[PDB]
């Protein structure tokens, strides 16, 4: 099991996360060597909850705003941060090859605070964001022009935001959101999927590890078939469509999580969602945020969907 999260289970239900997971300091000075200026900012103390924001280095030599992007971190729900350097440096290459101002959200982590914890923070995020009069927020980021984006369970945790924040749309202003990117959103079910059971034995996330997650992740008692594990009513959809909301899905063949990923991608669509699908052959889960070529390749695509 170390062989795949760096986690020790103990004997009544919590988890020990021994093994450092590496993170980056805010860099908030433009003296800095760095081409991305980051600052934390307190969200909720309660919660220790905080938001990390990224100015890409050109919003500074020039007078025009960037798209406001609201990114989830991955992690199973229950690790990882804002602050994790993977999570920093895709951001880092997001804002500078997709120009964006990223408000990247520290959430609650399970199987201290199970979902709907995290839900509850982006909902909070986003009502902070709102309300903000924050100078980099103020002089750099177009609040009209906001999408909601998540990697992996902060795709699942940005889909649930995007549906609650569709229901309270006109409360939200100034803030528009235009739309939301999922990026290999994180979802299951009670029953096996063709590739959950083709990938069974993957070397990242075998079906073991999955159900783990799950058990953390879900409330107490829950089975796989919970609406915040398996999405696919839908009444929601309506809103979205109404609003006006483009949906980006992207995912690869050689993740176990393909084929809902994929099936929410037909939902959304067949509701009559402008939905772009960007389903890759091969790869793996999280291939992005190791390959610098992979990543490039989909600053293309979201620079694109962004304007």
């Amino acid at each position: 099991l170390l062989k795949y999260l760096p986690i020790v289970l103990n004997p009544d239900r919590t988890i020990t996360r021994p093994i450092q997971i590496p993170s980056t300091a805010a860099s908030p000075d433009p003296t800095s060597s760095s081409p991305v200026l980051t600052k934390d900012l307190a969200l909720n103390p309660l919660h220790n909850t905080f938001v990390r924001l990224f100015l890409p280095r050109h919003a500074l030599y020039n007078s025009a705003k960037l798209p406001l992007v609201v990114y989830f971190h991955g992690g199973g729900f229950i690790l990882f941060s804002a602050a994790s350097t993977i999570f920093h440096d895709f951001c880092c290459e997001m804002a500078v090859h997709a120009g964006v101002v990223i408000a990247s959200v520290d959430y609650r982590l399970a199987p201290e605070h199970r979902l709907p914890a995290a839900y509850d923070d982006a909902m909070e995020a986003l009502q902070w964001i709102k309300d903000s009069r924050d100078e980099w927020l103020t002089n750099f980021a177009d609040f009209s022009n906001c999408f909601i984006m998540g990697e992996s369970a902060g795709g699942n945790i940005a889909y649930h935001a995007g549906l609650r924040a569709a229901a309270v749309a006109d409360e939200l202003l100034p803030l528009k959101i235009k739309g939301l990117v999922l990026d290999e959103p994180g979802f299951g079910g009670s029953k096996r999927t063709g590739s959950e059971l083709r990938l069974a034995n993957d070397s990242r996330l075998p079906t073991f590890v999955l159900d783990l997650i799950w058990e953390l992740s879900l409330p107490m008692g829950a089975d796989r078939d919970h609406e915040y594990c398996n999405p696919t009513p839908l009444y929601s959809f309506d809103k979205i469509r109404s609003l006006g909301w483009r949906v980006m899905v992207v995912g690869c063949h050689g993740d176990p999580m393909i084929d809902r990923q994929m099936e929410l991608a037909e939902r959304l669509e067949k509701k009559g969602v402008d939905v772009v699908a960007q389903f890759d052959v091969g790869g793996y889960h999280a291939v992005k945020l190791e390959d610098p070529e992979k990543a490039k390749q989909f600053f293309v695509i979201l620079k694109k969907f962004v304007v």
